[PDB]
């Protein structure tokens, strides 16, 4: 997250923490609970990773250093990516992780709603990107959980400063028009979560940009509600 600021335990109950365990323990990507052992998170984020054994999803978790080899944490049963992901900045970077086990909801680990069936036409004006990822470009993993307001654009806009790439409906940006907030490495597969009538609804899964958070480039994320068929063809 660049132009963050530190959240407090509870805020983003729905974030996650995913690690690898190969070669090194480290924080690899974000990720969102959207069900009782389900996880959203993005497809590219698994780029290197031979089987679900060497990941582990940590909630509850506000910082890094509380990571320790006595933190309990949630095995992956398996990872679904879509069928018809390639690359990050082509689409379809969404997966979902099965977790081992049920994730009892607590005030620090609750599940996020996806956005909801009617709510198509709704403008979102309170969106935020939450994760433990960069501050620039050349930086380290952070250690306590950053969050940053940032402003959807529209598709159209968004297509504008993304000339050499196709920005579909499947797709939503969000960034300032004189850069300073986004999201960087280490916070893909977290959520753009948007809160609408009081209600968090996860809008959008972190996925890529051209730098972190410089002018005129939002950050483009995977516009959940475009996949939610496709979630509950899966979760069920
Ligand atoms: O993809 C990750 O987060 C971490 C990761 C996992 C697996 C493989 C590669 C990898 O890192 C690639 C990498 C390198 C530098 C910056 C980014 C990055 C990430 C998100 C966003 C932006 C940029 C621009 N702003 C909008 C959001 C990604």
């Amino acid at each position: 997250i660049v132009g963050g600021t530190a959240s407090v335990r509870g805020e983003w109950p729905w974030q996650v923490t995913l690690h690898t365990t190969s070669p090194t323990q480290r924080h690899l990507c974000g990720g969102s609970i959207i069900g009782n052992q389900w996880i959203l998170t993005a497809a590219h984020c698994f780029y290197g990773v031979e089987s679900p054994k060497i990941l582990r999803v940590y909630s509850g978790i506000l910082n890094q250093s509380e990571i320790k080899e006595d933190t309990s944490f949630f095995g992956v049963q398996e990872i679904i990516i879509h069928d018809q992901y390639k690359m990050a900045e082509s689409g379809y970077d969404i997966a979902l992780l099965k977790l081992e086990t049920t994730v009892n909801y607590t005030d620090s680990q609750r599940p996020i709603s996806l956005p909801s069936k009617g709510d198509r036409n709704v403008i979102y004006t309170d969106c935020w990107v939450t994760g433990w990822g960069y501050r620039k470009l050349r930086d380290k993993i952070q250690n306590t959980l950053q969050k940053a307001k940032i402003p959807l654009v529209t598709n159209e806009e968004c297509q504008k400063r993304y000339r050499g790439h196709k920005i579909t409906h499947k797709m939503i940006c969000a960034g300032y028009r004189e850069g300073g907030k986004d999201a960087c490495k280490g916070d893909s597969g977290g959520p753009l979560s948007c809160k609408h009538n009081e209600v968090w609804h996860l809008v959008g899964i972190t996925s890529w940009g051209e730098g972190c958070a410089q002018r005129e480039r939002p950050g483009v994320y995977t516009n959940v509600v475009e996949y939610v068929d496709w979630i509950l063809e899966k979760t069920q």
